[PDB]
């Protein structure tokens, strides 16, 4: 679990950047083979151990998760910086990939979001809230194999509550109960999966283009939702709207969302 920096080699170039630091391709020498890895490296000119604790929390969540459609942690490494080492998904973020591969078919995108729904079904069963479910945090192992990434904001739910109460705030992916009451549940992940599906079938376009968060909030408060993406199957658009049910209780969970994705995939495969 605590990895050896000497057995790890990092690429000089970055896969992607952010607030924390960098994400880099690496190779980690395992039993007698090497494993290609992606490594989240924390920038600390200064120690600010606060950020450090966030990385170990992110690791602490991944540690407990075991599913084919969730990114696997190899472990963490304390070296010239703090590092979270993960199994490499070579093709990278779904949104960027679909931007650059418009030739990809409906059926393929349905397969991809269905795999995400399966990964989220597991997360729901395990009582973890993702809290950041978007197309940028779906990574492709192949064109036909997707994995959910980025657990920096995830929370293990309490055994007596089905939700997590946050502090002050991503708005475009948040269900209304998150905006108004700061309440995060598997149902708010379901709302977010709706936005993610909209992203997928728009080939990586941004949701609610050119709108401030308060305008998005206001639009949703008056019963309005994003329009159908050009070319999107009707059944997937219908599913998006069901995911954007205002009322938390009547909004479906991932079990029901997954099932409705199975059936339509097989329908598209058998049409
Ligand atoms: C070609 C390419 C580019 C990029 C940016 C990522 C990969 N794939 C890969 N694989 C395993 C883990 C990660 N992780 C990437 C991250 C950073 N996330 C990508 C979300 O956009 C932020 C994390 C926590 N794990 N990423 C592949």
């Amino acid at each position: 679990v605590y990895l050896d920096r000497k057995l790890l080699t990092l690429e000089d170039k970055e896969l992607g950047s952010g607030n924390f630091g960098t994400v880099k391709k690496g190779y980690y020498q395992m039993k007698k083979v090497v494993k290609t890895v992606a490594v989240k490296i924390l920038k600390n000119e200064a120690n600010d151990p606060a950020l450090k604790d966030e990385l170990l929390a992110e690791a602490n969540v991944m540690q407990q998760l075991d599913n084919p459609y969730i990114v696997r942690m190899i472990g963490i490494c304390e070296a010239e910086s703090w590092m979270l080492v993960m199994e490499m998904a070579e093709l990278g973020p779904l949104n960027k990939y679909l931007q650059q591969n418009r030739h990809v078919k409906d059926k393929n995108i349905i397969e991809l979001v269905h795999q995400v729904s399966m990964g989220m079904k597991y997360l729901e069963e395990s009582n973890f809230v993702h809290r950041d479910l978007a197309a940028r945090n779906v990574l492709l192992v192949t064109q036909h194999y997707a994995k959910i990434s980025d657990f920096g904001l995830s929370k293990a739910l309490r055994a007596d509550e089905n939700y997590y109460k946050a502090q002050t705030h991503p708005v475009k992916w948040y269900a209304p109960e998150c905006i108004n009451y700061y309440k995060f549940s598997s149902k708010s992940d379901v709302w977010s999966f709706g936005v993610l599906m909209w992203e997928a079938f728009s080939y990586g376009q941004k949701p609610y283009r050119g709108m401030k968060g308060s305008e998005v909030t206001a639009m949703l408060e008056k019963g309005e939702r994003m329009g159908c993406p050009a070319g999107c199957p009707r059944e997937m658009y219908d599913l998006m709207n069901l995911c954007w049910t205002y009322d938390v209780e009547n909004r479906p969970g991932f079990a029901a969302v997954e099932l409705r994705l199975r059936n339509y995939y097989y329908d598209v495969v058998n049409l």
